[PDB]
């Protein structure tokens, strides 16, 4: 299997989402950079997996569930075989990436994307190994109650560009962000 990864945007207060839905108004071109980063395999006869919890799954409008052209996993102890459109279902996050080296998925897997929510992300970034996080920072304050953890900068170094990531400042809705990407291997 490919590489490890986080994908999230966050507004300045750190915010994630709110009931369920985002914090900003629509950006249509930020949601087109997640679906482009985390379709994208480096690998041919591979997809990309993406990870997330429940209420991220429940989160992706109904119709639009699963994320075409990528595995979906869902993280739930709750939960007792995925669900409507799903394709996996696992109990915690090293059960996830355990299946991962499975024969049903060994071979079929390229990257992995972690798409949230909050404590998902927090154990993935705590967790030894080579990561990286791509992290879209929405340059304005929104009320928000689920909040992105702590990037620890001892341990994550912004990259100073990465391939078919844009450096410049981007702006839709009036609402400015930019692209980011961080590295661990700790
Ligand atoms: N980039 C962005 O702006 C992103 C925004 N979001 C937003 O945040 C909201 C959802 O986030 P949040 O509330 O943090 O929820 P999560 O998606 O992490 O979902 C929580 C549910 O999934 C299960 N879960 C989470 N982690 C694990 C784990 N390691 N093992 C087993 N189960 C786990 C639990 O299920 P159970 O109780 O069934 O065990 C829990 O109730 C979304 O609705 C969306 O709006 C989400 C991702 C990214
Ligand atoms: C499975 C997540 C699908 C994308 C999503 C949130 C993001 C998760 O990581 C992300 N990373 C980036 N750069 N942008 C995002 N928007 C998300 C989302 C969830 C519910 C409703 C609308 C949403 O985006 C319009």
């Amino acid at each position: 299997v490919g590489s490890l990864n986080c994908i999230v945007a966050v507004s300045q207060n750190m915010g994630i989402g709110k009931n369920g839905d985002l914090p900003w108004p629509p950006l249509r071109n930020e949601f087109r950079y997640f679906q482009r980063m985390t379709t994208t395999s480096s690998v041919e006869g591979k997809q990309n997996l993406v990870i997330m919890g429940k209420k991220t799954w429940f989160s992706i409008p109904e119709k639009n569930r699963p994320l075409k052209g990528r595995i979906n996993l869902v993280l739930s102890r709750e939960l007792k075989e995925p669900p409507q459109g799903a394709h996996f279902l696992s109990r915690s996050l090293d059960d996830a990436l355990k299946l991962t080296e499975q024969p049903e998925l060994a071979n079929k897997v390229d990257m992995v994307w972690i798409v949230g929510g909050s404590s998902v992300y927090k154990e993935a970034m705590n967790h030894p190994g080579h990561l990286k996080l791509f992290v879209t920072r929405i340059m304005q304050d929104f009320e928000s109650d689920t909040f992105f953890p702590e990037i620890d900068l001892e341990k994550y170094k912004l990259l100073p560009e990465y391939p078919g990531v844009l450096s410049d400042v981007q702006e839709e809705k009036g609402i400015k962000y930019k692209f980011e990407v961080y590295e661990k291997n700790d």
